[PDB]
């Protein structure tokens, strides 16, 4: 460690997180609004699709002011909403069981939830720096993305 760093977080971060996300707005002559995407993490110069616990309600959006889950069916153009995805994992492969590794983004609206390398749990920060287990597997509790706009089409 020879690098001076007044900040919380390692130089500012080894695993780019990108959420990828489409949402299409619901229309008002009805067209039912729908959300889509998949994450992906860059680690040692390789791309790895996050995994989920379930296929089924393993995301819930939210519209500011309020914790109430939005139905993608009635998404609207103009509002941004915050996207959080539960049970998010990454293999990374056994060749990189037991590094320590700083997740982050290039994106500023990406956040985390998970336990971190000193066992602490940190919620909604712009980076975790975690243990990969015996099998080079990253766990978190969530990932959120904010500003998201649904699209008309």
């Amino acid at each position: 460690a020879t690098t001076i760093n007044a900040s919380s977080s390692a130089i500012k971060y080894d695993v780019d997180v990108t959420p990828s996300v489409s949402a299409v707005a619901a229309n008002t002559p009805a067209i039912a609004g729908n959300l889509t995407g998949t994450i992906s993490a860059s680690y040692n110069g390789k791309t790895y699709t996050a995994n989920l616990k379930a296929d089924t309600e393993n995301a819930t959006i939210t519209a500011a002011g309020s914790t109430t889950a939005v139905k993608p069916a009635e998404l609207a153009a103009g509002v941004a909403y915050t996207v959080t995805v539960n049970d998010v994992s990454f293999n990374f492969g056994s060749e990189n069981a037991g590094k320590t590794v700083t997740l982050g983004s290039a994106n500023s609206n990406v956040k985390f939830t998970g336990t971190n390398s000193d066992n602490q749990t940190e919620t909604n920060v712009s980076t975790l720096k975690v243990k990969l287990d015996q099998n080079g597997v990253a766990s978190l509790t969530n990932v959120s993305i904010a500003n998201v706009y649904a699209i008309n089409t």
